[PDB]
């Protein structure tokens, strides 16, 4: 018989209490951090009740391994209580993200019909290649702009209309120059609704949401006003591109997600509106983040940009082709991207709730416990990868001297991992080629920045690059 539940170590079964500390330690932002010290103090699995909320959490990949097999055919993580809040307080059309059960597997089959697919992948290539080149011009702009022949400074903002573009680009067709002199106001206004609804849930999580109005007055009406941006803006361009294509369409050309889940003729209307607004708002910060993190990197250590340098400069003088022929020749590139997510993920845990009971480690684990993977956490321990501070891309590829291999969890795993997931990692994958084949990037001084949590894990404090041609 395993050990029972009540046995998993915890800090105690006294939720208030926790919340108390966890309060007077200012963990509120640090969460990640709390992680590897918990871990360091419970060992293998521990759990922690703050208020009501009560989760396991485990870190070695033989467990999450484990925990998968009972995640389900419909699956269930946890449901950010201010975002499912604002929807049903408000009555809004929910999508994907918080749809539950054989509503939810209806949507997320159309969606990756339309989205995950190997067809409407090679289909967003022209999409995506165009805004890329557009993206080493703005920098060229710049570079001829300070004058000295390079370009120092932060270009975080720059990270956000390249994606807020590409996700647009992608789900409409139609360009709207975010990497112009003069941008969209209103394009902006979206943007900094998507990181301001992310930066103002945290201190809204370990709360109860219909008690929002009194212990969370102020932080409840600027996360309010963040998603009415998202709902207006996302509605805005729904309609006035449903009328792009409605009068004039005699002809063919790409797909134009809007489009397409409106031709395939599986999914109510209702739910498109929904949907998109869903990806439009998943483009905008997330690829931003990443990206800024993998030239971060880049810079940290030259030796491994020479290298990604020498393979995509070689995917082009030994391909000739286009972008397409030379998307399959670069696995160090794509592994790039990985050891990214892996020092630097968007989520700070992946959370299942298991279908039926199971035993982890040894404990019985009662099914519809909230579980959940330390994926920050996994990242920076040297028990699951060798000197985890190194930036090594050649870990997601060895496959020789390994007798045991895990494979990356920045996006999630299995039926319900990232529909978006596709999308971000070959925007991610073109931008890296043209900024490879033009700038050597590197950073003022001595590079020491580390992490925040702000619902997704973004860097503490501004990052300043320096770009160089060749
Ligand atoms: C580097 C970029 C990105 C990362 C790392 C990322 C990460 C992930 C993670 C870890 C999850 C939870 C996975 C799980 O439950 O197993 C998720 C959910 C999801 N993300 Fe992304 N994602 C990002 C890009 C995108 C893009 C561009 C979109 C929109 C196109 C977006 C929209 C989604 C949606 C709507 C789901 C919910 C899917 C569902 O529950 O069926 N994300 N993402
Ligand atoms: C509408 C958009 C928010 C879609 C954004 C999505 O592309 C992505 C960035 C979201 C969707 C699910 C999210 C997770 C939901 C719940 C967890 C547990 C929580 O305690 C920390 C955040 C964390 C780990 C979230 C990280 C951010 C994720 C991974």
């Amino acid at each position: 018989t395993p050990r029972p539940y009540s046995e998993i170590p915890s800090p105690g079964d006294n939720g208030w209490l926790n919340l108390y500390h966890f309060w007077r330690e200012k963990g509120s932002q640090r969460i990640h951090f709390r992680h590897i010290e918990n871990f360091q103090k419970y060992g293998p699995i521990y759990r922690e009740k703050l208020g009501n909320l009560e989760s396991v959490y485990i870190i070695h990949p033989e467990d999450v391994a484990h925990l998968f097999k009972f995640e389900g055919s419909y699956p269930e993580r946890y449901d950010i209580p201010p975002w499912l809040a604002y929807h049903r307080y408000y009555q809004k059309p929910i999508g994907v993200l918080f749809k539950k059960s054989g509503t939810w597997k209806k949507d997320r089959v159309v969606l990756n019909t339309e989205v995950m697919a190997p067809e409407a992948i090679k289909n967003f290539i022209p999409l995506l290649n165009p805004v890329s080149q557009d993206f080493v011009s703005l920098l060229h702009k710049r570079i001829k702009q300070q004058g000295s022949g390079k370009f120092v400074g932060d270009i975080k903002e720059d990270l956000f209309h390249f994606a807020f573009e590409s996700i647009t680009n992608v789900m409409f067709g139609e360009r709207l120059g975010m990497l112009e002199e003069t941008v969209n106001p209103e394009a902006q206004k979206f943007i900094d609704a998507v990181y301001k609804m992310f930066h103002t849930s945290v201190p809204l999580l370990n709360v109860p949401p219909e008690l929002y109005r009194l212990f969370r007055t102020k932080t409840w009406r600027d996360h309010v006003a963040a998603w009415d941006t998202i709902f207006n803006k996302a509605e805005k361009y729904t309609e006035i591109f449903y009328q792009d294509l409605r009068r004039k369409t005699e002809f063919r050309n790409y797909p134009g997600i809007l489009y397409c889940l409106l031709k395939s003729e599986k999914m109510l209307l209702e739910d498109v509106k929904a949907n998109i607004t869903e990806m439009l708002a998943g483009g905008v910060n997330t690829t931003s983040m990443t990206l800024q993190w993998h030239l971060y990197e880049m810079a940290r250590s030259l030796n491994v940009q020479e290298m990604l340098r020498e393979e995509v400069l070689n995917a082009r003088r030994q391909a000739e082709g286009d972008i397409s022929k030379m998307l399959q020749m670069v696995p160090l590139l794509k592994a790039s991207i990985k050891e990214t997510l892996r020092l630097h993920p968007i989520s700070v845990t992946l959370q299942r709730y298991p279908e039926s009971d199971l035993v982890l480690q040894d404990y019985l684990i009662p099914a519809k416990t909230l579980v959940q993977v330390a994926i920050y956490a996994m990242g920076r321990d040297p028990a699951f990868f060798s000197s985890p501070d190194k930036f090594d891309p050649t870990r997601w590829l060895s496959k020789d001297k390994d007798l045991i291999h895990f494979r990356n969890l920045g996006f999630g795993w299995g039926v319900r991992q990232c529909v978006g997931r596709r999308i971000a990692e070959l925007e991610m994958t073109l931008f890296l080629i043209h900024i490879l084949e033009n700038f050597k990037v590197e950073m003022q001084h001595i590079g020491d920045v580390d992490t925040i949590f702000n619902l997704i894990l973004t860097p503490d404090k501004p990052i300043f690059l320096v770009f160089r041609p060749f």
